[PDB]
C-alpha cells in the first residue's frame, strides 16, 4: 500500500484486465483497481492507466456513466502521468465511427474511422511496427513489434499530422496496407497506445515500464545488417507472419486437465510463449459456470503469457447447473475477465449461419456472433470452421458454391465444395464453408480459424485450395490450420496463399519443432516474423 509504487487502473469491469495487472505487478508495482470515481483522489494518484477494450461506445458510455470524465480531466490537468491503452487512446479523440452517437474526451479534435477493407483484411490483427521518427517516445522501437487488434483507428493524412504537430503532439505512426494511422500519442503528461503493450511480450512490458518510470530510452544501436532484417518491408500489409500455437484441453478419468487423451495446459502455454508463440489458442473440450476449470487455466496462463489468448469450446447460450439462463455474451465476458482475449465459436456458428440465410441474409441480433461482437468488437470473435471436401461433377449437383480444383475426385470430378460439421466433427450440415464464413462475417465475426478435418494431425501440410477459397469469400483475416508438420509448411502457406496466419497443434506439442524453429526458417527465407 506504500511498500511499492502504486499504479491506479480504471476498471469498467469489462474485458481482459488480467494481463495488464499481471504485467504491472511483474514490473514491481502494486495495482489499485478504480471501479468508481470514489476509489481514487487526484493527490493520491501518481500513475493512472486508462485501459480500454471492445466497442468504443460500449466503453466510453460505461466510463462516463460512472462519472469518470471530470476526474480524468482533473488528473490530466494536475500534470501527472496517464497512459491510455486501446479504447483508452481512442477516448482521447472526438469519438469513433464504431459508435456514432458516443463522445470522447476530445483532446484530439477528430474521429476514429474504419480501415479500408478493399485492399486488406479488417480488423487488423497482428504485429505491426512504428515508423522511424525523430520524435519517438517511451522506448517505442521501430525494429520491434507490438500487437494490434482493431477495425478502427486514427487514420492520418498530411493535414492531420501537421495540425497535431503544431498542437504540440508527438505521434508514433504505423502503416497497415497503404493507410497510415496513430500507433501512439504523447503530449505533456498524456501517453496512449493503439496497440496492447500487455499483449506485446517483452517489447510491450518495456513500454509499460518506460511509462511508469517516465523515460524515453534510446533505441538499441543496431547494425545496418540488423536493421535491414528487422525493418518492416510492408509485405503481408505490414504485419509479421503470425505463428499460433494451439492446445486441446481434456478431462481424464480422475478429472484432471491434460492436453493428451490443471497444470499441463498451463505449463505448455508458458512453454509456447517462451519459445516464440505469437498467440496461444486453447480448445476446451472438457460443474457450474463460475467454477469451470478452463477459466482457471486462463487465469494462471495470463500471469506470465504476455501474448493474446484465444479460447474455444462451449461458447453459446447455456443453462447453468442451477438452471439460470446465461446468454453467450455473459459466458464470453466471464472468459474475457479470466484472461481470454478472443473466443472461438464453432457449432453455434453453423447454426447462426443457417438461420441467417433463412431470414433472407439478415440476423435477428441474438446469435453469440452478434451479441459478443457488438459489445467487444469483431476482433473478439473467431469462427472455428471444421470442413471437409465434397466432390461434385458440376455446380448443378449442389446448392452450395463450388470451385474448380486442381485435384480431380475419385470419379474424375473437377469441382468441389467444403461441407461444415458441428459437435467436434460428429455431425455434418448442408452448409458450405463459402456460405458459413460469409454469413458469420456479416453477423460480426472478425477472424476465421480455418481447420480441415482431412489434414488434421496429418503433418502433410495445409489444404492450400481451401485457404484460397475462403480468402475469395471474406474480407476478414483467415488463419490457416490443420496439417502443419514442418517449418516448410508455414512458408508454403505464406507464399502460395493469402493466409493471414498459421496455426499448429501437434508439431509443437510433440516437441518436433518449437515456434522459434519455424520462425528461424521463415526469417532465413526472407519473411518477417516477431523475434523478442
Ligand atoms: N472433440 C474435438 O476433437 C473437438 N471439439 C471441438 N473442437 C474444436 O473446438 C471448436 C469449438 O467448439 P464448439 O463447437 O464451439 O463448442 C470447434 O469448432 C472445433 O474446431 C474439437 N477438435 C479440434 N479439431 C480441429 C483443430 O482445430 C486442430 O486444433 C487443428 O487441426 C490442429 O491441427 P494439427 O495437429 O494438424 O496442427
Ligand atoms: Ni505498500
Amino acid at each position: 500500500g506504500s511498500h511499492m509504487p502504486v499504479v491506479h487502473v480504471i476498471d469498467v469491469e469489462s474485458g481482459n484486465l488480467q494481463s495488464l495487472t499481471n504485467a504491472i505487478e511483474h514490473l514491481g508495482y502494486e495495482v489499485q483497481l478504480v471501479k468508481s470515481p470514489k476509489d481514487f483522489n487526484i493527490s493520491g494518484t501518481s500513475r493512472l492507466i486508462l485501459p480500454g477494450v471492445g466497442n468504443y461506445g460500449h466503453f466510453v458510455d460505461n466510463l462516463f456513466n460512472r462519472g469518470f470524465e471530470k476526474p480524468i480531466r482533473e488528473y490530466i490537468e494536475s500534470g501527472k502521468p496517464i497512459m491510455g491503452i486501446c479504447v483508452g487512446l481512442q477516448a482521447l479523440f472526438a469519438g469513433s465511427v464504431e459508435s456514432p452517437k458516443s463522445t470522447g474526451l476530445n483532446y484530439i479534435d477528430f474521429k476514429l474511422s474504419r480501415f479500408d477493407d478493399s485492399e486488406k483484411p479488417v480488423p487488423e490483427i497482428g504485429w505491426n511496427s512504428c515508423i522511424p521518427s525523430e520524435n519517438l517516445f517511451f522506448g517505442l522501437d521501430p525494429y520491434k513489434r507490438y500487437y494490434f487488434v482493431h477495425s478502427f483507428a486514427a487514420i492520418l493524412n498530411s493535414e492531420k499530422k501537421k495540425n497535431l504537430e503544431n498542437d504540440g503532439w508527438k505521434i508514433a505512426k504505423a502503416k497497415y496496407g497503404s493507410e497510415e494511422f496513430i500507433a501512439a500519442v504523447n503530449k505533456n503528461n498524456i501517453f496512449a497506445t493503439q496497440f496492447h503493450p500487455e499483449k506485446s511480450g517483452k517489447a510491450g512490458l518495456n513500454v509499460i515500464e518506460n511509462f511508469l518510470k517516465q523515460q524515453s530510452p534510446p533505441i538499441p544501436n543496431y547494425s545496418a545488417e540488423e536493421k535491414e532484417l528487422l525493418m518492416n518491408d510492408y509485405s503481408n500489409y505490414g504485419l509479421t507472419r503470425r505463428i499460433i500455437a494451439c492446445l486441446d484441453v481434456r478431462t481424464n478419468d480422475q478429472g484432471d486437465l491434460v492436453v493428451t487423451k490443471l497444470g499441463k495446459p498451463v505449463q505448455l502455454a508458458q512453454k509456447y510463449y517462451q519459445q516464440g508463440a505469437d498467440e496461444v489458442t486453447f480448445l476446451n473440450i472438457t460443474c457450474p459456470l463460475k467454477d469451470t476449470p478452463m477459466l482457471e487455466v486462463l487465469k494462471q496462463a495470463a500471469k506470465t503469457v504476455f501474448v493474446p489468448l484465444t479460447v474455444g469450446g462451449g461458447i453459446k447460450d447455456i443453462v447453468d447447473v442451477d438452471g439460470t439462463k446465461i446468454p453467450a455474451l455473459e459466458v464470453a465476458s466471464l472468459y474475457f475477465r479470466s484472461g481470454a482475449d478472443k473466443v472461438s465459436i464453432g457449432t453455434d456458428a453453423v447454426y447462426a449461419a443457417e438461420k441467417y440465410y433463412e431470414l433472407g441474409n439478415r440476423g435477428d441480433g441474438t446469435s453469440p456472433i452478434e451479441t459478443i461482437s457488438k459489445a467487444y468488437g469483431a476482433q473478439a470473435v473467431v469462427i472455428s470452421v471444421d470442413p471437409k471436401r465434397v466432390y461434385v461433377n458440376s455446380q448443378a449437383d449442389t446448392k452450395n458454391k463450388v470451385f474448380e480444383t486442381e485435384y480431380p475426385g475419385p470419379n474424375g470430378e473437377k469441382y468441389c465444395w467444403y461441407q461444415c460439421t458441428i459437435k467436434g466433427g460428429r455431425e455434418s450440415r448442408d452448409l458450405g464453408v463459402w456460405e458459413l464464413t460469409r454469413a458469420c462475417e456479416a453477423l460480426g465475426a472478425g477472424e476465421i480459424l480455418l481447420n480441415c478435418i482431412d489434414k488434421d494431425g496429418s503433418n502433410s501440410g495445409y489444404d492450400l485450395e481451401l485457404i484460397e477459397h475462403v480468402k475469395d469469400a471474406v474480407k476478414i483475416p483467415v488463419i490457416a490450420s490443420s496439417g502443419a508438420g514442418v517449418p516448410e509448411h508455414f512458408e508454403e502457406a505464406f507464399l502460395k496463399t493469402r493466409a493471414d496466419a498459421c496455426l499448429g497443434a501437434g508439431m509443437f506439442h510433440r516437441g518436433e519443432f518449437t515456434v522459434n524453429d519455424v520462425k528461424e526458417y521463415l526469417l532465413e527465407h526472407g519473411l518477417k516474423v516477431r523475434m523478442d
